[PDB]
Protein backbone atom coordinates (compact mmCIF):
# COMPACT_ATOMS: atom_id res chain seq x y z
CA UNK A 1 0.00 0.00 0.00
CA UNK A 2 1.66 3.02 -1.36
CA UNK A 3 4.64 1.58 -0.61
CA UNK A 4 8.26 2.99 -1.04
CA UNK A 5 9.27 0.53 -3.77
CA UNK A 6 5.74 1.16 -5.81
CA UNK A 7 6.42 4.78 -6.14
CA UNK A 8 10.09 3.90 -6.82
CA UNK A 9 8.61 2.57 -10.42
CA UNK A 10 6.44 5.84 -10.48
CA UNK A 11 9.74 7.72 -9.97
CA UNK A 12 7.15 10.32 -8.01
CA UNK A 13 9.64 11.79 -5.50
CA UNK A 14 10.16 8.43 -3.75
Amino acid sequence: WLRRIKAWLRRIKA
